[PDB]
């Protein structure tokens, strides 16, 4: 009965592994462009991207909460990152190139973060 206890590392360690994965998602150009900046349906003038997605999220959100240290567990990052891909597949569906761009990013995440969560999670 190997029962692991709440070990976790810290805001700095979580960054040491999560940031790198973030770079693996930002290294892409067309797939990580609108994902690094909010949409602001007001400036955009299109009330809809925020009405169907309770949490728009964006690469600038996780990276920011990480640069400061808002969460102490790694699950908060993997949960926020996937939450970002959730909105994409939740508002873009399969009828848009954004769902495609977000698709490769996700695959590149579960593949880049696999080693991290393996020793971090
Ligand atoms: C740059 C910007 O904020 N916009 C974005 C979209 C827009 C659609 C119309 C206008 C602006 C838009 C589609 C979803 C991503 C996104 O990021």
């Amino acid at each position: 009965g190997s029962h692991m206890r709440k070990k976790i590392f810290k805001p700095e360690e979580l960054r040491q592994a999560l940031m790198p994965t973030l770079e693996a998602l930002y290294r892409q150009d067309p797939e990580s462009l609108p994902f690094r900046q909010p949409v602001d349906p007001q400036l955009l003038g299109i009330p809809d991207y925020f009405d169907i997605v309770k949490n728009p999220m964006d690469l600038s959100t996780i990276k920011r909460k990480l640069d400061t240290g808002q969460y102490q567990e790694p699950w908060q990052y993997v949960d926020d990152v996937w939450l970002m891909f959730n909105n994409a597949w939740l508002y873009n569906r399969k009828t848009s190139r954004v769902y495609k761009f977000c698709s490769k990013l996700a695959e590149v995440f579960e593949q880049e973060i696999d080693p991290v969560m393996q020793s971090l999670g």
